[PDB]
DNA sequence: AGGTGAAATGCG
DNA sequence: TCGCATTATCACC
């Protein structure tokens, strides 16, 4: 495993699946995952509504829901594909998950803006499992006190590419202290599907 | 209450 | 292209 470590950043990266396998899995994912459309894909930020620059889906146990930027998504019942991955992931990390956010970026122009994972529904201390398939993309971590016109402290930005069939483990207190994003990457033409598995509450 | 801080856009 | 700081409104803490 590759241990990524800065001030308040505890996370780890490894490649879980071969190319052949990851290729197979990526194919099933594409075949099976039903993405949200219309109303279920428009967040609100600074009081302005927008369709997300990508496609989303939530799969998970009954009852749970996932809310961000003015949008609430109740999860779809598990499917054999995802159920197989979470079990594999659960097995390797030790940790357990009852939910998964799926973002698919069709090309390097689809992206996600900066934020942390810090919602009431999120289990305090629980790690998050980012499992990527398809195109490599750069995943960027910036520190809480480092953003803005003139920051509190200036710390090295942490950049890294998330390869095909790879795991990124976001342990605690990572998501307390560090913002993350997937910036635009014009030179990318292929799609990427990312699975963030997490533990949700109530 | 009373405080904070968050998708596209427009720089360098 | 890319990084990233702005946005001047409003849900959430």
């Amino acid at each position: 495993w590759r241990h990524i470590r800065a001030e308040g950043l505890d996370s780890s990266y490894t490649v879980l699946f071969g190319k052949a396998e990851a290729d197979e899995i990526f194919q099933e994912l594409e075949k099976e995952v039903e993405y949200f459309t219309g109303a279920l894909a428009r967040v609100q930020v600074f009081g302005k509504w927008h369709s997300v620059p990508r496609k989303q889906a939530t799969y998970g146990d009954a009852g749970l829901t996932y809310t961000f930027s003015g949008l609430t998504l109740s999860p779809k019942p598990w499917i054999p594909v995802l159920e197989r991955i979470r079990d594999h992931v659960s097995g390797v990390t030790g940790q357990t998950f009852n939910f998964v956010l799926i973002n698919r970026y069709k090309d390097g122009s689809d992206h996600i803006g900066e934020h942390r994972d810090d919602c009431r529904e999120l289990a305090p201390g629980s790690p998050i499992a980012s499992v990527s398939f398809g195109a490599s993309r750069d995943f960027v971590f910036r520190h809480k006190d480092s953003r803005g016109k003139s920051p509190s402290r200036r710390v090295a930005v942490v950049r890294l590419p998330l390869a095909h069939g790879s795991l990124l483990m976001m342990n605690h207190p990572t998501n307390t202290h560090w913002y993350h994003s997937l910036p635009v990457r014009k030179k990318v033409l292929a799609p990427r599907v990312n699975l963030t598995f997490r533990k949700i509450l109530l």
